[PDB]
């Protein structure tokens, strides 16, 4: 068995950037190395990790959740979005950490802890979903996951996603729907189409977007209650919900469409 990386979730652990990937003008894949090539990190899958440092004499941490797994040796990759300063009239200063992060360069370090969070995908279509951080896991296992996602909220879902499809013996069907606010803002559109191509037995896969190109096969606007009837497993099906993406989305587009549609919320989550 592999050397894990996080044995405590106290405990700080600085690993070295190796490489920086554009995903697109705002959002980056951010490569780790782990202690040695034969580490892994230690990630049960849906977890996230946390970030840290003094940036501008304040201590700021925050978390990310990797897009990797235990299968992969030696690194870990973050995908991570910019939030540029002198850009957003309500934000002029733009973001604290992920700016750090974008200004770090090839062998510089952070500090990692973790990992943490309240659901744990267990495989074949079994999951873990702690009600909250005092107490037990709920085992609850469903043939189909409906998955909503806004910007970089794709993270967990990826997690996810990749580990069903690793599997052919997990028969569990994702149906994504996934949020921007442009076409340009679709993250990682080709790893999701590749998976599309290769799994669409198992992989049901549909965007929004807030403003749509000329020409648009999917769907514009903020997720809203056609979307989740039409691109989410019904509620007869009893499939987990998860949805991960900006509050107000999950507050005033989410929450009152699965209401609307008839899921319960005892079959959603959000990350
Ligand atoms: C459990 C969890 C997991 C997460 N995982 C990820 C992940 O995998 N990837 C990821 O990218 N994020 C993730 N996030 C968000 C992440 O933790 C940070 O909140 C994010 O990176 C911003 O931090 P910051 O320090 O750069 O910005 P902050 O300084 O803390 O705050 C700035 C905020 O103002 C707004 N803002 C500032 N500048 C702009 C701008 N130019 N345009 C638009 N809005 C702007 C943004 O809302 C931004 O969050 C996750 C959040 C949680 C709770
Ligand atoms: N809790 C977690 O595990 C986790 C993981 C990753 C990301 N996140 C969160 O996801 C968000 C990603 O931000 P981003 O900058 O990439 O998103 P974004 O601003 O680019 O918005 C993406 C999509 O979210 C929806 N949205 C945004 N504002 C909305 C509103 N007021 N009402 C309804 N829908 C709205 C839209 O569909 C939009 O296209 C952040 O808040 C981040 O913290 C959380």
């Amino acid at each position: 068995t592999p050397a894990i990386t996080l044995e405590n979730p106290d405990i700080k652990y600085p690993l070295r950037l190796i490489d920086k990937e554009v995903v697109n003008h705002d959002t980056r894949r951010f490569r780790f190395a782990l202690p040695s090539p034969e580490h892994i990190l230690g990630l049960p899958v849906g977890q996230h990790i946390y970030l840290s440092a003094r940036i501008d004499g304040n201590l700021v941490i925050r978390p990310y959740t990797p897009v990797s797994s235990d299968d992969d040796k030696g690194f870990v990759d973050l995908v991570i979005k910019v939030y540029f300063k002198d850009t957003h009239p309500k934000f002029p200063a733009g973001g604290k950490m992920s700016q750090y992060l974008e200004s770090m360069k090839i062998g510089d370090t952070i500090e990692f802890r973790g990992p943490n969070g309240l659901l744990v995908y267990q495989g074949k279509g079994k999951f873990a979903i702690r009600p909250d951080k005092k107490s037990s896991p709920v085992i609850k296992t469903v043939k189909s996951v409906g998955m909503i996602a806004g910007g970089t909220g794709i993270t967990p879902m990826l997690q996810v996603i990749r580990a069903i499809m690793k599997d052919p013996d997990d028969h569990t069907v994702c149906h994504l729907l996934f949020a921007n606010q442009t076409e340009k803002d679709i993250l990682l559109r080709p790893e999701l189409e590749e998976l599309r191509n290769e799994h669409s037995a198992r992989f049901k896969l549909w965007y929004t977007v807030d403003r749509a190109p000329e020409a648009w096969d999917y769907s514009q606007g903020f997720v809203n209650e056609e979307m989740i009837r039409d691109h989410l497993p019904p509620p007869e099906e009893e499939p987990l919900v998860l949805m991960c993406g900006p509050p107000p989305m999950i507050q005033y587009a989410c929450l009152p469409n699965l209401e609307r549609v008839g899921h319960p919320k005892e079959r959603c989550f959000a990350f």
